[PDB]
Order: C-alpha cells, then structure tokens, then sequence
C-alpha cells in the first residue's frame, strides 16, 4: 500500500466524477487546493480556473497538446466540467462521468484555430 494507491482509492469514496474527469492525483490536488470537497463545491469555476497557480488543470493533456490561445478557452471548459463534477460528487453521490462526452465535444468544437490577428 503505496501513498498513492491510498488516495486512489480515496478519490474512489470522496469524489468518483472528479477522479474520472481529470484523474485521482490532479483530482485529489483540486480538492486540497479547494480545501474539501465542499469548498471545492461551492468554487464558481473561474476560481476552479485558477485553483493551482494557468492554475494546476493547464497540466491538462488536451490543454497542453494544444496551442497558446486555444487553451484559456479549453481551461474553461474544463472548469466547468470540474465545478459540476465536485457538485454531484458532493451534493448528489450519483455517477455522471460521460460528460468526458460533452467536453471532448466542446474541446473539437474550440479546434477552431489557426492564430488571432
């Protein structure tokens, strides 16, 4: 039983959506960055935005394979994604996970890029 093996497990009862979303280690970090569950729960989301500092979600594969300038706008999205994964995870227990759907979706869509005049 390694440290993170205990908080992989952990994620497992505190916070599911969170763990399938952005995985256990940058999960479990939001969340002592958040200070709880709870205080991560009631983050509007550009705070969420800004949690590690780009704050720790620019660790983000899909952020970082990405381009300056697409990225804020990927942030964003993530975010979001984030704030409502923490509510069901605190708020409602249930298990959403899927809208891993909604955001790679949204994640092709912002694709729209080449660099801003």
């Amino acid at each position: 039983g390694g440290l993170e093996d205990y908080i992989d497990k952990a994620m497992d009862d505190v916070a599911p959506n969170l763990k399938a979303l952005v995985g256990a280690k940058l999960g479990a970090r939001l969340i002592s960055l958040a200070g709880g569950l709870k205080e991560l729960a009631m983050l509007p989301s550009s705070t969420i935005q800004v949690l590690g500092a780009h704050g720790v979600i620019y660790q983000y594969p899909a952020i970082n394979r990405s381009p300056w300038w697409q990225r804020g706008k990927i942030a964003r999205a993530l975010a979001g994604k984030l704030a409502i994964a923490a509510r069901v995870d605190y708020f409602s227990g249930e298990y959403i996970a899927e809208e891993l759907k909604k955001e790679l979706e949204a994640r092709i869509k912002e694709i729209k890029e080449k660099y801003p005049r």
